[PDB]
């Protein structure tokens, strides 16, 4: 994948059941270029027999998403609202005020996100704790991944919500997500569950110290306050913005029962088409650890020690004196991948 382009897998039922090695297959792929990929998984898969027994599900904290800016360059403020349950949310988001605008084209739904996201401020109702899978769903449960990560809770017992945990997201018109890469520099699913797309921007991992340098350049008091600023996730830049500063990038609209992959390091950004339910959480291969060790932080951390000793024993010694100058290749797909290449 030399151009860095999203791309979209159609697993069948027994490659869909190892979820670990089907990552490692798309990887053997080049999917990983990109830093965000689509699985679109089979027909008889599902992880829950309806959605019509949620509407009694409470929002703890829902945030009233903010806007401030002009010109594609843009910082978001959440404000806590009460709580309020999915049956309250979906009432606000398809009334006459928030409801979706209409749209023959994803272009125009796109213009009209970026032409007006400063103004009518929706509700997010993001970080809800919790699953919409079945108990018996084995396949591709983001709940029970299997992955390396789970030596975290395994070993040290620590459980960080989201990260090692599902969280829930109700979005409508017009809410987003700003340009961020996973903590520790981690790999994310994310399951659309029901309801309006979600549409995504990517920068490929080997462009993604550019957007970096543009960011730190449109915000040098965020800069000088933080090495690590866009892991705020405040910073909202159009594709506009990135065409004229040369950032290569990609686009992508997750419909309901689709899965996005974000790999190591893939700087990704979007917004919700209109009521929808989306299950996310982190995960890791053996290719991550390097991503780990080398993350810059928000000056969410995972001590990497119990992973350097397992997986990298003969560099142990090494990254603790601090002397492992090992240069991360972005192109370069997980070990794992051996057996498809
Ligand atoms: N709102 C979404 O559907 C969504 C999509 C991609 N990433 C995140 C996210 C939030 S905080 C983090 N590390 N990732 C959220
Ligand atoms: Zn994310
Ligand atoms: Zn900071």
């Amino acid at each position: 994948n030399p151009s860095a382009r999203i791309m979209t897998f159609y697993p069948t039922m027994e490659e869909f059941r190892n979820f670990s090695r089907y990552i490692a297959y798309i990887e053997s792929q080049g999917a990983h270029r990109a830093g965000l990929a689509k699985v679109v998984p089979p027909k008889e898969w599902k992880p829950r027999a309806s959605y019509d027994d949620i509407d009694d599900l409470v929002i703890p904290a829902p945030i009233q998403q903010l806007v401030t800016g002009q010109s594609g360059l843009f910082t978001q403020y959440n404000i806590q609202k009460k709580a309020m349950t999915v049956r309250e949310f979906r009432k606000i988001a398809n009334s006459d005020k928030y409801c979706t605008p209409r749209y023959s084209e994803f272009e125009e739904l796109e213009r009209k996100y970026w032409k007006n996201l400063t103004f009518n401020p929706p509700i997010y109702g993001a970080d809800v704790n919790g699953t919409l899978y079945e108990k018996h769903v084995d396949e591709w449960n983001i709940g029970r991944l299997r992955t390396i990560l789970d030596l975290v809770e395994k070993e040290s017992g620590i459980t960080i919500e989201g990260v090692n945990t599902p969280y829930l997201y109700f979005g409508m018109w017009k809410t987003s997500f700003a340009w961020h890469t996973e903590d520790m520099d981690l790999y994310s699913i994310n399951y659309l569950h029901f309801g309006e797309p979600k549409s995504w921007y990517s920068v490929p991992p080997e462009h993604g110290k550019r957007l970096e340098r543009l960011a730190k350049g449109f915000f040098p008091g965020s800069a000088q306050s933080c090495e690590a600023f866009l892991r705020h996730k405040m910073t909202l830049i159009s594709p506009l913005m990135l065409k004229k500063y040369g950032i290569p990038f990609d686009k992508v609209t997750q419909e309901a029962g689709e899965f996005m992959i974000t790999f190591p390091y893939g700087y990704h950004a979007g917004f919700n088409h209109g009521f929808n339910c989306a299950e996310s959480t982190n995960f890791a291969t053996r290719r991550w650890i390097e991503y780990g060790k080398q993350a810059v932080l928000c000056s969410v951390k995972i001590s990497m020690d119990v992973f350097v000793r397992k997986f990298q024993p003969e560099r142990y010694k090494l990254w603790k004196a601090g002397k492992d100058n090992t240069v991360i290749d972005h192109t370069l797909p997980t070990p794992e991948a051996a057996e498809f290449l």
